[PDB]
RNA sequence: GCAAGAUCCUGGUAUGCUGGGGAGCCUGAAAAGGCUACCUAGCAAGACCCCUUCGUGGGGUCGCAUUCUUCACCCCCUCGCGCGAGGGGGUU
DNA sequence: AGCTTGGTGTATACCAGGATCTTGC
DNA sequence: TACACCAAGCT
């Protein structure tokens, strides 16, 4: 039921925001907008102070969990070992808390004599050891631990330090020793320091690592007389460690065979195929040509660099040496760095890298290892790849030769040149056994080989791959919805043009920095500007904030010639001209004293100059170093280095620094993968042009076509100055995306580079025929936009969470409070019962019938009674038996003996019951907990509808009329929402306002608000769809920087975020006409009751099923 | 040649929270309370598998990602002649 | 009494490396 | 961060 009509793809990526277009074309001009929608997502982002995504929390869970684990069995394993060696380890309980200690300073520091005495104190100092080990880097083996010096740097500068602070010294200076006397003497100290918190020194500043803790056993043992033996078997017991293993399925499987997985570059096939490589790449002149070389030379060259241990041959030794040619300067082709003096020839040429290393190593332990020489050298050289590969990569978790542990241990720590290439062992050996006869390159080897065509490519990812990128994978989701989407409505699109703006490859840390820098940017220059208007400038110029600030920093200093200077004289010169390939930077610029100035005469700067009186180098840069980070000024100190070091670079390049090259289009991760998904999706299904573009070019293309925001969708200008941000609305985005779907790669250079030209500073109007015809081909294109907006068809949305998964309870545990059954019992009180049954007998207490708590919090309920025994299904408590309590009055659960609060909630069960004039309505909130805890995180159960049992945290704190109304029965559920969730309210929008909100719906009449939590059981809160709360913030920072600065409008809409409409569920749901949308991908409300959320009407919302 | 950085992944560490203990200090001194440490067990709820010790308890992996859960249709891939497990899409 | 208002607690740090891709003249 | 909870103000 798809008809095939001519369309466009344009998207638009952010940095948390998707913006899809789907624009019909007749002749080349825009002929309708299909479809267009923003898509707001999280970005994958979980924790919102790191910024650090959900996959990351959930890895380093897991991490937690097997390393907990792993623990586990280890001290098991040691506590077997003590059982074995007739040592009793530390008890649990009833031990004094010094015990430990004390006993690793009396066994470090003297001889027990008592046999029972000595191996009860042994057992306490290895159990206290293995419980505590310290730091060790993961990949060291426990016999590379033990070749670390004894005792460690850290341990040594911690020891003179305790020595020069308590005055005492002990032989040996362990650090059971002291921190043992430490306690005996003062207690209360802290061995290690605390993150946060009053003024203590603690004991050890600096993490103990794991080779003091074996120092102070092998200490122990040594004057305890024990023999060696059991020294290494408690070594390795108490040290055990899993080895750091890449699992498997992370490793690519490789494009020319998948079924086989790749090869690293410590293969000697690799090593042999980049010897070939090298020697094939090398063009031999022959006849006044680029002839290929013969195939004598070519089998010379390729086994010269297969017999050397070492790195002995060189680039320049071989074309006059084995290539067999007479002059040094015949040889071409070659991919390396240009450079005088023959620089691409000096350095080593490639060889068997793996071979060298190993047979080095081989000579230097002949004596060790006599076997591994006859089995690397007498062997046959494909079972000797083999064994390379198998020593190169068995830092993997998933060794077929079955050897000894101590004739391997001298091999099992030698490691293989590291790297992994893009090519698989047995493909390697298929190519390589089928390009040293034939005399041909790689390209033709790969075509001839595995019966690949000329044009065939490795394939590229399909869009319903995973990029393993959380921004990229949700862009991309979103991405693969809307285009399947479009896809079975409208066919395949004509074209796909996409651009992405920043955002990418960057780490919060990114953002901080670039906060940072427009925080310095904007403070800075603030003390000049208000200088210059005491001055009485009226001409605010970047320029002139530029070399003013150099002014202020350098005090006007014309460093090679003197000549003190003022504002009147600056005299801004460049370091490389914009003839020589320079630009209007912040880096290029010097400040120059007229004398200074002219003397460049466009010659490299500090070059011409260093070779003549008057003006010399090698001080300048040595001042420019020196220059110590001012604290108030714009290149803050995590940019202040940089900027000093590009500005020493430029100071003494002698060349011209090419070139004025423009953006290349494409360079970001994101980019490559949503370009090579899309191209594999057109290839699949007939999409004609797929372009990913930069900046910085739909902004050029909405000012050139007379588009604006702020004039399309009617909002005010939040500035005093002006009009409003680009990013206050959050449908500027679509409206991008449909001007995108315009663009083709030659108008958007032309808009770029007249965008460039523009900046360095107009304004200039570009002139090119495909400008012009861009631009009358799309003048319709204002009409079709304020059509559209006109229409209320470009909408924002967010993705629904409907998984229910995350965390179930917040992560600190609680002590249970305590109460007895026969004393006066609140409402509170009663909620609070820790276990279900004696809950729901108190419930049947209160009242036999009720199968719900509805109480008031700090209304008294029950009277002491001194006869109230309540019967249970295995016991009884009495009128003094105690009962267990949740500390506090708010969600919570009982996980390992303790109390831990619910975490978020999933969802919210909407419940509405009443008249069919006005119903009320009531939240019933639910978390994760209040699933887990009513069995149904598990298969084919629907998280949404199964009820949760009245003991439940959810149900337990239910608003009261809520509880009331379910318990007569006619409350049923309606429907459910979630963080997310957009309201519709409809053409007349908010008509419940009062106060601030009402303040803020005089200048946004929104009748769009998204569900963004719900904070209690009475109130639901909820954010505007189409407002962006990032520029609310960012006009909170500008307004609380700089006063005086915002329009009345902009202060209120400041004022209505972050906490926006905090709002009464019963004063929400209320409205006539309210709906909840869920869209689909493209942007629709979705209506239809099939198998997927449908937007529905709370007033008259059906019963489930 | 041209390093990085980002995304994770694997293995560790210290603190912390809860439960059990206590070295010191402070109250009550009639008795059991607190604080700073330190010791010890656990650190998502749990699911599945191996058991024989058929029950009594011990071992192995998975469990906070893929934002429309579950159900339902379609598509791709893998163990696999039907279909168990991974993904993806679903128009208003 | 039933809304609106503001202020706040929340498990936090580290480490050392393995793939993958890009960079850039 | 930012959301669920907990102190209120006050009309």
């Amino acid at each position: 039921g798809t008809v095939p009509v001519t369309w466009r793809l344009g998207v638009d990526v952010g940095e948390r925001s998707i913006g899809l277009a789907a624009v019909s074309y007749e002749e080349d001009k825009p002929k309708e907008i299909l479809a267009a929608v923003s898509w707001i997502h999280d970005g994958g982002v979980g924790d919102e102070r790191s910024g650090a995504s959900r996959l990351a929390l959930r890895g380093m869970a897991r991490r937690a969990r097997r390393l907990r684990r792993f623990r586990r069995a280890r001290l098991r394993d040691l506590d077997m070992l003590l059982s074995e060696l007739g040592w009793t380890p530390l008890p649990d309980k009833n031990v004094s808390p010094v015990d430990a200690w004390l006993a690793r300073k009396r066994l470090a520091e003297e001889y027990v004599v008592d046999e029972t005495e000595r191996r009860r104190l042994l057992g306490y100092a290895v159990s206290h050891m293995a419980r505590h080990r310290g730091w060790r880097n993961p990949w060291t083996t426990i016999k590379d631990l033990k070749n670390l010096p004894q005792p460690s740097d850290s341990w040594e500068r911690t020891r003179e330090s305790l020595e020069a602070r308590y005055s005492v010294s002990l032989e040996p200076g362990t650090v059971g020793q002291w921190a043992g006397y430490l306690l005996q003497r003062a207690p209360g100290i802290r061995l290690n320091p605390t993150q946060q918190s009053l003024s203590n020194a603690t004991a050890f500043e600096t993490r103990l690592r794991q080779e003091d803790v074996l120092w102070e056993l092998r200490c122990i043992a040594d004057v305890q007389g024990l023999p060696e033996d059991v020294v290494s078997n408690v070594i390795d017991a108490v040290f055990c460690q899993k080895r750091p293993s890449v699992p498997a399925e992370r490793i690519g499987r490789d494009p020319l065979d998948p079924s086989q997985l790749r090869a690293s570059r410590a293969c000697l096939e690799f090593q042999e195929y980049r010897i070939v490589a090298a020697v094939a790449n090398l063009r031999i002149r022959d006849g006044s040509g680029s002839r290929p070389l013969s195939l004598e030379e070519r089998n010379a060259v390729i086994e010269a660099l297969l017999a050397q241990t070492e790195r002995s041959l060189t680039w320049s030794d071989i074309a006059l040496e084995i290539l067999k040619l007479p002059n040094e300067s015949d040889l071409t082709s070659v991919p390396e760095e240009d450079g005088p003096s023959s620089l691409a020839y000096s350095q080593f040429a490639p060889f068997d890298e793996t071979s060298a290393r190993i047979a080095e190593f081989i000579a230097k332990n002949r004596r060790k290892i006599p076997t591994f020489a006859q089995w690397w050298q007498e062997q046959d050289r494909t079972s000797r790849s083999d064994l390379v590969a198998a020593l190169a990569d068995n830092s993997i978790a998933g060794l077929l030769v079955h050897l000894p542990d101590a004739e391997l241990e001298a091999l099992e720590g030698l490691a293989l040149p590291s790297g992994r290439v893009a090519y698989s062992r047995l493909t390697l050996s298929g190519l390589t056994r089928v390009m040293r006869d034939d005399g041909v390159d790689v390209h033709n080897a790969r075509k001839t080989c595995f019966g690949v065509d000329d044009n065939w490519r490795p394939p590229l990812p399909a869009l319903h791959e995973a990029t393993g990128h959380p921004v990229v994978d949700r862009n991309l989701a979103i991405l693969r919805k809307f285009l399947s989407s479009a896809t079975m409505r409208w066919g395949p699109p004509q074209s796909i043009v996409v651009e992405l703006a920043r955002g990418a490859s960057e780490s919060r840390e990114r953002q901080a920095e670039e906060e940072a820098a427009r925080r310095a940017h904007r403070k800075a220059n603030d003390r000049i500007r208000a200088e210059l208007r005491a001055s009485g400038l009226s001409d605010p110029s970047p320029a002139d904030l530029v070399r003013a600030r150099l002014l202020e920093l350098y005090d006007c200093h014309c460093m090679y010639c003197g000549a003190p200077i003022s504002w009147e004289n600056s005299e801004l010169d460049h370091i490389v001209p914009r003839t020589d390939g320079g630009s209007n930077r912040h880096e290029n610029l010097a400040i120059t004293c007229g004398a200074c100035n002219k003397e460049k005469g466009r010659r490299p700067f500090a070059s011409w100059a260093e070779t003549s009186n008057r003006v010399q180098l090698r001080d300048v840069i040595d001042r420019v170093q020196k220059l110590k980070y001012s604290g108030n000024m714009y290149w803050t100190r995590d940019e202040f280095s940089r900027y000093k070091k590009s500005v020493v670079a430029r100071l003494k390049r002698r060349t011209s620094d090419p070139e004025v090259i423009q953006s290349i289009e494409s360079t970001g991760y994101a980019a490559v993968a949503l370009r090579d998904r899309l191209l594999s999706y057109g290839e699949k299904n007939g999409v004609a042009q797929v372009a990913v573009f930069r900046g910085g070019v739909t902004a050029e293309a909405r000012r050139w076509l007379d588009i604006s925001i702020e004039r399309l969708f009617s909002r005010v200008a939040i500035f005093a100055q002006s009009t409003s941000t680009k990013r206050l609305d959050r449908r500027h985005h679509a409206v991008d995306a449909v001007v995108l779907t315009t663009l083709t790669p030659g108008v958007a250079k032309t808009l770029a580079d007249a965008r460039s030209r523009r900046v360095s500073a107009s304004t200039e109007e570009p002139q090119s025929p495909a400008y012009r015809q861009w631009k009358e081909s799309c003048s319709g294109l204002g009409d079709l936009l304020i059509s559209t907006a006109a229409r209320d068809s470009i909408a924002v949305a967010a993705p629904l969470r409907l998984r229910p998964t995350g965390a179930l309870h917040e992560e600190t545990l609680r002590a249970f409070s305590e109460h007895t059954v026969g004393a006066a019992w609140k409402g509170a009180e009663l909620r609070r019962i820790v276990e279900p049954e004696v809950y729901a007998a108190f419930l049947a207490l209160t009242d036999p019938g009720g199968r719900f708590l509805k109480v008031s919090p700090s209304e008294d309920v029950l009277p002491a009674d001194e006869n109230r025994h309540i019967v249970l299904s295995d016991r009884v408590l009495g009128p003094r038996d105690r009962v267990k309590l949740f500390p506090d009055d708010r969600g919570s659960i009982r996980v390992r003996g303790g109390a831990a609060y619910i975490a978020s909630f999933h969802h919210a069960r909407v419940f509405r019951w009443g008249s069919s004039h006005s119903p009320s309505f009531a939240l019933l909130r639910v978390s994760l907990a209040d699933l887990a805890v009513a069995g149904l995180l598990r298969d084919g159960v629907d998280v949404f509808t199964a009820e949760l049992p009245p003991w439940t945290p959810a149900w337990r704190y239910a608003s009261i009329a809520l509880v009331k109304a379910v318990e007569s029965g006619d409350a049923k559920q309606v429907g459910w929402l979630v963080p997310g969730d957009e309201l519709d309210f409809g053409p007349e929008g908010v008509t419940t306002a009062a106060g601030d909100l009402s303040m803020f719906l005089k200048y946004f009449p929104e009748r769009h608000w998204v569900v963004t939590g719900f904070e209690d059981d009475k109130r639901i809160n909820l954010k505007p769809a189409f407002l962006s709360a990032e520029q609310a913030e960012v006009l909170r920072t500008e307004r609380s920087d700089r006063p005086d600065t915002l329009t009345e409008a902009g202060e209120i809409l400041a004022q209505f975020f972050p906490r926006c409409w905090r709002a009464t569920v019963a004063k929400v749901l209320c409205h006539p006409g309210l709906t909840v949308i869920r869209r689909t991908a493209l942007g629709q409300p979705r209506w239809r009751r099939g198998h997927l959320p449908y937007s529905w009407r709370p007033w008259s919302a059906d019963p489930w099923s």
